[PDB]
């Protein structure tokens, strides 16, 4: 029956996408909030492979999520250049991953928004006294533990490197069950050997 096993729910730390050697452009709506934003909700298999581009005939219909656009501009902004309203980013995510989710367009985007709010990363880190600042000031362990206490499941953290060589928290992966109802323990995690023991949680 069900075409896949679980979802990776991926969030990015905007400031870490914008302090690297690559180009970053603020959205048509201006500088994003200093908070974790959605990268994607990705159907996946327990074997590490995943389905993608399941219905190449299905394009993103904005009327279906009209009332959600202003919220998505702030919670799912595109930071790529050139600057955009996010729609291209959302259309691409819908076509590549959403069409493989078994969810209708609105349910897919509502699920991503709902899980970003539920995971409440910035606040869970704040409770643990982990707040944005420059330099590799935080242990990776404290970051994972803070998120885990708040979500009830352990995240996978992907790090990248800023312009000054600092290793920084870049993306956070959590797993959601195939019916997109709750967070679950991840059956598998990516293997992108990354994140030293001390990392940066950069401000904008
Ligand atoms: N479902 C799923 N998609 C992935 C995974 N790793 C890579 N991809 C997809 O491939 C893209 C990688 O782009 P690249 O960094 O290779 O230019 C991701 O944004 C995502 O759409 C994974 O573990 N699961
Ligand atoms: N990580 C990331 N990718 C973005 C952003 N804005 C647009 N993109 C684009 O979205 C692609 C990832 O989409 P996916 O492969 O998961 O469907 C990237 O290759 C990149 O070109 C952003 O803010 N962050």
């Amino acid at each position: 029956a069900q075409d896949f096993d679980f979802f990776y729910f991926v969030q990015q730390w905007p400031a870490s996408y914008c302090d690297t050697r690559r180009s970053c452009c603020y959205p048509t709506t201006g500088k994003p909030d200093e908070d974790f934003s959605i990268h994607g909700l990705w159907p996946n298999y327990e074997n590490g492979k995943w389905p993608q581009n399941c219905d190449r005939e299905s394009s993103l219909d904005e009327s279906e999520i009209s009332d959600l656009i202003s919220t998505m501009e702030k919670n799912w902004p595109s930071l790529a250049c050139p600057s955009s309203d996010g729609v291209r980013f959302w259309s691409h995510e819908w076509l590549k991953h959403g069409t493989c989710s078994a969810l209708g367009e609105r349910a897919y985007f509502q699920a991503a928004l709902d899980f970003r709010k539920k995971s409440n990363l910035l606040e869970n880190l704040k409770n643990a006294e982990i707040t944005p600042r420059n330099g590799e000031h935080y242990t990776l362990e404290s970051i994972k533990k803070a998120i885990e206490e708040g979500v009830g499941h352990s995240p996978y953290i992907e790090c990248n490197v800023d312009t000054q060589g600092n290793h920084q928290i870049y993306q956070v992966y959590l797993c959601v069950d195939k019916t997109a109802t709750d967070f679950i323990d991840c059956p598998i995690f990516p293997h992108g050997r990354g994140c030293g023991s001390k990392i940066e949680f950069p401000p904008f």
